[PDB]
RNA sequence: GCUCGCUGGGGAUACUGCGGGCCUUGGGACCGGGAGAGGCCGGGGGUACCCCCGGGGUAGGGGUGAAAUCCUAUAAUCCCGGG
């Protein structure tokens, strides 16, 4: 690590929200150097606590301190969500984790929309009425 | 008055049938601008999924109303680049 003329690293902090889990990774501007991954089910075990808002508050709260380290002050933040057959909603940790970064000390200059969102679609799983109970 | 089904001649020509003539009002046909997810063929773009290659990166991922099966450690999820 020697090089550095950007004086200030940007990170680009990624957020997969699934209704299953939430699960947040940052990597520096390219991607090409993983400091940060936390997920949910490594913050608290109980299957319900892991897509839970909470959980995933302080799981993007402990990649934020390791990101202070390195000097990452500033985070686009890329929203996305399941999609291959799932819905294509992000689920609940996406309004969590950009509160915890908030609160985090990280400042956000863009919100990006890097969702799957199909131009050639893609069925999800029902029974011809939708997911019911 | 009767099922009242049949017959012959004379007359009329509005309406109907037929033969002839005639007219554009119906019908089909002509020409010019114009719109279109009409049909047939060829070319092509991107989004998104998937597979595989390489990098990066650990312990859970996935799933639900809750779960469980299931999936994962020479490494899955995760994140990048390429085909």
């Amino acid at each position: 690590q020697v090089n550095i003329k950007k004086k200030e690293k940007w990170g680009i902090a990624h957020i997969y929200s699934s209704f299953n889990n939430t699960i947040i990774h940052i990597t520096d501007i390219t991607g090409a150097e993983t400091i940060s991954r936390w997920s949910g089910g490594m913050v608290v075990k109980a299957d319900r606590d892991e897509p839970s808002p909470y959980a995933a508050m302080l799981a993007a709260r402990r990649a934020a301190e390791e990101a202070l380290e390195k000097g990452i002050v500033g985070v686009h933040i890329r929203v996305r969500a399941p999609g291959g057959s799932k819905s294509k909603t992000p689920g609940p940790g996406a309004q969590a984790a950009i509160r915890a970064l908030a609160r985090a000390g990280l400042k956000i200059g863009r919100v990006e929309d890097v969702t799957p969102i199909p131009h050639d679609g893609t069925r999800p799983k029902g029974g011809r009425r939708g997911r019911r109970v």
